[PDB]
């Protein structure tokens, strides 16, 4: 159960190669795009396929700017455990 690749999926805004996922923090997977960080929404991740993240359409400045007010809190040390998850959608590009 789960899938391959979970060092770094690639988040693909439906077809488009959007950026890469970096972090996990509450309802937002912090995606690496260009110098910056989309927190997008995970009403966003529509599937999470074999090492990558298949997103849909979000708010891209509100994910933007709740994006750098986690570069902000990121500040505190590293006790975020709600990062690590198993990755348990069984369902994908192929089963």
């Amino acid at each position: 159960q789960g899938h391959m690749d979970l060092i770094c999926m690639y988040v693909f805004k439906g077809e488009e190669s959007f950026g890469e996922s970096i972090d996990v923090y509450g309802d937002y997977l912090i995606v690496k795009v260009g110098t910056e960080f989309l927190a997008v929404p995970k009403k966003s991740i529509k599937s999470v396929e074999d090492g990558r993240i298949v997103i849909g359409e979000f708010d891209e400045e509100e994910a933007r700017e709740l994006g750098r007010k986690w570069l902000e809190e990121k500040s505190k040390p590293v006790t975020l455990e709600e990062l690590k998850s198993y990755g348990f959608g069984e369902e994908g590009e192929g089963s």
